[PDB]
């Protein structure tokens, strides 16, 4: 699966 | 918001 | 172009 | 996080 | 199928 | 244009 | 409603 | 950044 | 394919 | 135009 | 929900 | 990477 990233604080992996 | 990002230069926000 | 970044291991690119 | 909505019934949320 | 949400007036149905 | 919903708190717009 | 556009031939438009 | 186009009237940005 | 658009200059082409 | 598949039951094609 | 499939191996679901 | 399936004629993957 692919892990996209974004700031939500931290950098939370968005996982697909 | 989520803040995504992508190199543009430098790595610049894409704020949601 | 815009890269976008994730995870697959290494952290790669993803070109538009 | 983001909560996306999406009627599937009952209107569920999507949650990124 | 999920119906999401859009305001356009009135909130419109995007089916999918 | 088109306003999508998230709840993010409040429900907030999305213009596009 | 938006109309994007894409190539398909001719150009066609996408409504949302 | 990129520019999408989409027909809201007139063909407007869409910047990314 | 279809072949989106997009200003980068000049409009690109993305094709999928 | 592209036709992307998705279960929905049955699998259905969702066309662009 | 939809469940969209993607290769990964094997093909997997993602629903939403 | 993941590969998505569409249909273009044949079935063709789409990786990213």
């Amino acid at each position: 699966a692919l892990v996209f990233f974004a700031e939500d604080a931290a950098i939370i992996g968005l996982a697909v």
